[PDB]
């Protein structure tokens, strides 16, 4: 009882400090300085989905080990995820996102240089565990600096650092790999394309450097100071920003809740009973019909979503393999599905916070399961490609909508816990759509339209059931 009411007092204290020092200059750095980590997780994700199957270049293994390579980097970015999710709710939100960063910066960076399938495996597999922390910390690292006027919004323009990475890694692609003679004595250009795949990493790292821990996690752990030298600092560099630095900041006490390696197993052993009481606790009467509601909606959503994404260029492929018995394709394929999003991203964000996060899940995933059934009728390759566009353009602001509600639906003592629990399960879910949906291709185009489909129909009704979180601090 205590504990709960200090803490809903607390959030109403830490709104007010929020509006007090406004939305501005600060904000805005911070936004890009974290679109940088989700670039780099979108130029992982479009690197594990269409050319880790060995597409063109590396070529020295057989057909299941393409298949692995494709598939098992998504266990990695699954384990990654629970892992950095649970200890940023005990560790802070920049010290994780660095370590993680720092990690998939180290192994992309090995894996350029390795002389072996093995070696590169093992390289990408631990590339995406470092990579999978990005989402879950990213959102609710910048959600802790956000009001509620405009918090849907603020977030919903995140997600254009995702696709900008996606479409910095198809360019790359199609820049870099076809130009073999960017090569020395061998270090064959696909090296080269995995070595400016890892520029954002780096660059992100350098990035957040720079910013500071986020206040909220200092108060849910007892640091007073910190925290309130770094609200002034929020304070200051909007008000200067703005034209008004004779302002002070008038916040005077903030409400707080409160041989070597063997010290280091020590450690060790009360961060992962710390975890993991926070992942139970994510089960708790309180939250477990949230919890599984969420879980339904975003393993429905990623299945979907994923199978149909790695379906499509493959379909596209298969037909016009027949046509010409009456890789760059895959790459520009992608490209365009990718600069399809931007307009969803755009209305999506300018319409979250008016029509509300419930109702732009439920008609987009409305929308993108009746987009399903056009696709008995793509009767050639300008057809499918139309049709990968409009998925990808409709189906984008459930993604938005999901994950200002996953951010908004939990506390700041689990919210990265929970996020990275789900995003976990989203990987997950798309091993599985990926799996399943490679079989169906050239077979029949039934299947994965009523797999799909059906999912994103669960996905709706399940999403038609959550609360509303607008007009409420951020708990
Ligand atoms: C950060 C983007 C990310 C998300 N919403 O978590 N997206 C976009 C569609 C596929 C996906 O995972």
């Amino acid at each position: 009882a205590q504990r709960r009411k200090e803490r809903e007092e607390l959030a109403q204290q830490y709104e007010a400090i929020l509006r007090e020092c406004g939305h501005g200059r600060f904000q805005w750095t911070l936004y890009f300085v974290l679109g940088l980590a989700l670039m780099a997780d979108g130029v992982e994700v479009f690197v594990v989905g269409f050319v880790l199957p060995s597409a063109e270049k590396d070529m020295c293994l057989s057909d299941s080990n393409k298949g692995m390579l494709g598939l098992i980097v998504y266990l990695g970015m699954m384990v990654g995820a629970f892992l950095w999710g649970g200890l940023a709710d005990r560790l802070g939100r920049r010290q994780c996102l660095l370590i993680s960063l720092s990690v998939n910066s180290v192994f992309a960076f090995f894996s350029s240089f390795v002389q072996g399938y093995g070696t590169f495996l093992f390289c990408r597999l631990l590339s995406g565990v470092g990579i999978g922390g990005s989402i879950p910390i990213v959102f609710s690292y910048f959600s802790e600096f956000l009001a509620q006027e405009k918090r849907g919004e603020h977030l919903s323009w995140l997600c254009m650092f995702w696709m900008i990475g996606g479409v910095y890694a198809a360019a790359m692609a199609w820049a870099i790999i076809p130009h073999y003679g960017w090569s020395f004595q061998q270090f064959h250009s696909w090296r080269v394309f995995v070595l400016v795949c890892a520029f954002p990493s780096v660059f992100a790292i350098g990035a957040l450097t720079t910013q500071p821990e986020s206040p909220r996690f200092f108060l849910e752990n007892g640091k007073h100071d910190e925290a309130w030298m770094v609200l002034k600092q929020v304070h200051d560099t909007n008000m200067r920003a703005k034209g008004h630095p004779e302002r002070v900041f008038s916040v005077t006490h903030i409400k707080t809740i409160h041989t070597w390696y063997q010290r280091w197993g020590v450690r060790a052993l009360s961060l992962g009973g710390q975890v993991w009481g926070n992942f139970l606790s994510c089960f708790g009467p309180e939250y477990r019909r949230i919890t599984l509601m969420m879980m339904g909606v975003w393993f429905t959503m990623s299945f979907s979503y994923y199978g149909l994404t790695v379906w499509f260029p493959d379909m596209i492929r298969h037909l016009q393999a027949v046509d010409y018995a009456s890789a760059y394709m895959v790459y520009f394929v992608s490209f365009l599905g990718t600069l399809a999003v931007l307009p969803g991203n755009i209305v999506s964000a300018l319409l979250m916070d008016k029509i509300g996060r419930l109702r732009m899940l439920a008609g987009s995933s409305v929308m993108s399961c009746v987009s399903c059934f056009f696709l008995s009728f793509g009767n050639s390759e300008s057809a499918m490609i139309a049709l990968l566009c409009l998925f990808g353009g409709v189906s984008i602001a459930s993604w938005n909508a999901l994950d200002v509600l996953t951010v908004e639906l939990y506390p700041s003592d689990k919210r990265t816990t929970a996020f990275g629990f789900l995003n976990a399960l989203c990987k997950l879910a798309a091993v599985l759509g990926i799996s399943i949906f490679t079989s169906f291709v050239g077979i029949t185009k039934a299947a994965p339209i009523l797999f799909a489909s059906a999912a994103l129909a669960l996905g709706s009704s399940l999403a038609l059931k959550l609360p509303e979180t607008r007009g409420q601090v951020l708990q």
